[PDB]
């Protein structure tokens, strides 16, 4: 059943709905059906914009419910329990249906809304499974975005019978129009690339007719832009493809460590990178997502990059510069206070809180070192570690535990970020041991949870470490000849703009060397 | 005896004398004395500003000659033959005496002119020795700069007797005021550091009383400036010492690959780096040369940096960022056409010569790849390799030998760069096999001979590769705990401004990590 903290979190999330949401259930006399009925009734009382209706006559699984807006039959459907690890999947399905935007690439969202064709997806999950959430969330978002795409996420614990009849060997297990589609972790980009394989739009057909490149750079944040300038300066045929030019820089509000520029803005630096790239002959391709790398069958041959849009670009050398997603706490309040107290930048804004109190989320070496540094300039620091013991090396723990102005909370998970509409003013978190919720007043929150390199699409194609970073050497060479990598998606120790531009340059020079050594004279 | 090409080169060099030079010989009846007499008479006929006088009554070795200006007794003295590998040492002694400036650090020159005290140096060399030239040249420059410093460079082939009486075991062998001073390769900085050890000036005594730093950065070109910004942003006590702020950037005229800046000037970028560093609390120390690194005796202890001026700075961590000297052809015309056709930049100015002819000096992988690239955009390329066979990998040779617009000259050494007062117009070089001199008309010369990392002062203290580059890993860690390195003085594969600033940042973050792990709480 929903426990007290899930109800508290859900209420906070739902205050944000801008459009009404209706939960339509189809139930039978089973015990599980009674749990679902009680669950939906409990969710509906948390918000004025959410209502519960039941129609036991519909030709759908029992129990199951549709998440939609009044007056429509559009939306994802959950068959069985949507709690456990799918709680966040349920929260997102409610918020997106209620008008909340997705954080996915805008070009990807647009391609999903334009998908032609009918696709009925079904995904089997288990409440304890850790990789099902991403898959369920990706397909639910597609169903919210395009009425021609249906999705029913099925709880394997409730429809145990189906899992044996259909040979499901592991979760998450996805079927589309009756046939196996995929198993295991999958990103929205990879799902879209696999399903929208028909006559591609104008953009795709055009890309398919481009001549092969001497170097194609994938991703256009600072590392890729830097590579593009260096390559074009050598006069070779250069392609730079990416989702949106500028990478993380574009949305950054204040930057004070891009060497030689005391202070600039994300939009202006991104614009300057664009102007530097436009000073040369570079084919800049925007609004495209690379979905697959197919290595050259021979030395001096061509590598291929497939895109989500269905096109295939080809080149003599490749530079991967897709960056990384920066992990969130995923709690109510976080998005709203995104530029008003919640800080994700790895090495900035500390002097901003001199004389104030802050928190650091994460107890690994970076988290503990971030606390030690902040302790030197802020009035106070609260550090929250999810595990029962800090993960940092011993020597760091010993030093952080000797600082009077720092408090270490173990076995804790943030449950909410509080504000007054203008700035952050506190956070609430939960003691994993006892379930109790505690509050703490503060002006800043430094999230230092981790990074998620945008490299899943390269799985099995280039060697990566356990965290997903592409392994490179000093020359930015990968495990595949002619393929290089630069920036935050690689094993480079620190993630900064000036570091990424320097890596992009190195990768471009290595690719140039590789080209002269292998290109036919 | 002087051969025809040495006479040709010397005549070209001496056209540049601005002040008259007098060669004063003291000779005996020996055969070697007759050679010296003929040599000096031959040099004096090559220039209106050079005269030969002999005074066999002076209390100096026979044969020997003083290189000075009329009316003075100041200058270096050569005892025996000044030819063979000392030819360039003789050329420099003539030019400096004739008013030509040294390319050494200005602060170093100033310290030499201010040396108090009398020092009579003697250096034994052999005509075939390869490391004697630098030592002889360093001491000769000191004697030209300060009358209280005398130097007599002695040809061991002529004074064979002395070499056995004084136990000389190898050359170069230096004595000062009668006592052994040093043996082996030595730089001017290291010689000055060892001889000027008295009551240091005001600057030094002041430096000695500075508190220990949390990080001291040695060298203030782009890598060191970047490190300084990153360190100060962490709020630690940061010192940045260097000879002259800006490093190679300061004298660069046009820069078009500093990412995000389509085009700027060396003076302006250097100024911007200075402004970024001044936005924080960094103790910037100029006009100082590090001469020795003394590693901390214990973890968490202090490393020491000794300076040529006699001071000792100390710090918990050190970042070495001293860059590299870029090798020259060392021929008449080169200096004068420094910014007018002769290009040393590793990856710039190629499109500048579209439709024109150029040369590339150097046949290693960089030289051959530079030729292949230029061949794509210039009308013609002549590549000169000193050795009898290109050193580049086979695959590169095969490709460069298939390009019709490129000519490869093996067994060659440039002897002169020609111009019309405004721009380069050609070069002459010599065929090592036959001695013949050839000319070639052209508008550009790309020198790609090699780099000389400014790391000799670190010999034996940090591990370096055969070329003198400090070995580092991805985190910029060296072979000594708490000492990091960044930029052109390290093993980083490519030497560029944007690459160096990114490395400086990495090194600063690694030093910060090291500091939190070892500094007492
Ligand atoms: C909120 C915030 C503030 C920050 N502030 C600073 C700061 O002040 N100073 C600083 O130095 N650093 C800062 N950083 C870190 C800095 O932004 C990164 O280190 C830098 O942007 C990394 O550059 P990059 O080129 O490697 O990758 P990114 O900038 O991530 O760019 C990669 C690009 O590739 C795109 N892409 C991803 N996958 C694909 C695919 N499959 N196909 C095609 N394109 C794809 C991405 O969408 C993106 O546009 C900040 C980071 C954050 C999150
Ligand atoms: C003529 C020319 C043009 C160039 N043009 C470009 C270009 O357009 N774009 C580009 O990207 N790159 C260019 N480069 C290369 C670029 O300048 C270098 O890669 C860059 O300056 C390296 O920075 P650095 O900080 O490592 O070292 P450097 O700039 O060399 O600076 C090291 C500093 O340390 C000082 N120092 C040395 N020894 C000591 C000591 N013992 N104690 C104290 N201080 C010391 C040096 O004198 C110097 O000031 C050019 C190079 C040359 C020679
Ligand atoms: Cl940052
Ligand atoms: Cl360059």
């Amino acid at each position: 059943m929903l426990d007290t903290n899930m109800k508290t979190q859900l209420r906070a999330y739902l205050e944000k709905l801008t459009k009404p949401v209706e939960l339509i259930a189809t139930l039978d006399d089973s015990a599980k059906s009674a749990e679902i009925k009680e669950l939906l009734a409990e969710i509906a009382e948390l918000s004025d914009k959410v209502t519960f209706k039941e129609d036991n006559t519909l030709p759908v699984r029992k129990p199951s419910f549709l998440i939609t807006n009044p007056g429509s039959q559009q939306g994802p459907r959950f068959a069985g329990s949507p709690l456990g690890h799918e709680f966040t999947s349920l929260v997102l399905a409610l918020l997106w249906t209620g008008g909340h935007p997705s954080k996915e690439a805008q070009s990807l969202l647009e391609q999903i809304r334009d998908i032609d064709g009918d696709f009925e997806f079904e995904t089997y999950y288990s409440l304890s499974c850790h990789n099902c959430p991403d898959v369920v969330q990706a397909l639910n978002l597609m169903a919210v975005l395009n009425p021609r795409i249906k999705h029913t996420a099925i709880d394997g614990g409730t429809f145990q019978n189906e899992i044996t009849e259909r040979n499901v060997m592991g979760v998450p297990a996805v079927f589309v129009n009756g046939k196996e589609f995929g198993q295991g972790r999958m990103t929205l980009t990879e799902i879209v690339a696999k399903v929208d394989t028909g006559a591609e739009k104008r953009a795709a057909e055009a890309l398919n007719k481009r001549d092969a490149y001497d170097v194609l750079i994938v991703g256009s944040g600072p590392a890729g832009a830097a590579a593009a300038v260096y390559s074009a300066r050598k006069g070779i045929r250069t392609g730079l493809m990416g989702e949106r030019f500028g990478g993380q820089v574009l949305d950054t509000v204040d930057i004070e460590n891009y060497i030689s520029v005391p202070k600039t803005e994300g939009q202006k630096l991104a614009g300057a990178l664009k102007a530097h790239v436009s000073d040369y002959d570079v084919d800049v391709i925007d609004s495209q997502s690379a979905s697959k790398l197919v290595p050259a069958a021979t030395e001096g041959g061509l590598h291929q990059i497939e895109t989500a849009s269905g096109a295939v670009l080809k080149a003599r050398s490749i530079i991967i510069a897709t960056g990384a997603k920066w992990r969130n706490m995923n709690v109510p309040g976080e998005d709203q206070y995104r530029t008003k107290g919640v800080t994700y930048c790895p090495h900035c804004d500390g002097p901003l809180f001199k004389g104030k109190r802050v928190a650091v989320i994460g107890g690994g070496n970076s988290g503990v070192e971030a606390a030690i540094d902040l302790a030197g300039i802020v009035e106070h620091v609260t550090l929250l570690e999810f595990a029962p013991e800090m993960k940092a090396d011993q020597v760091l723990q010993d030093k952080v535990r000797s600082l009077k102005n720092v408090d270490i909370i173990l076995n804790a998970q943030t449950t909410e970020v509080k504000g007054d509409g203008s700035k952050v003013v506190g956070l609430e978190y939960r003691d994993r041991v006892s379930g109790d919720i505690h509050s703490v007043a503060l002006a800043g929150i430094f999230v230092q949870i981790g990074l998620l390199p945008n490299t899943h699409w390269l799985e099995g194609a280039l060697e990566r470490n356990r965290m997903g970073e592409i392994i490179i050497d000093a020359k930015c060479e990968t495990s595949v000849k002619g393929v290089f990598a630069a920036g935050d998606c690689t094993t480079v120790p620190y993630k900064q703009i000036i570091i990424a531009t320097g890596e992009g340059a190195k990768a471009s020079l290595s690719a140039f060397d590789y080209l002269i050594r292998t290109k036919i004279a």
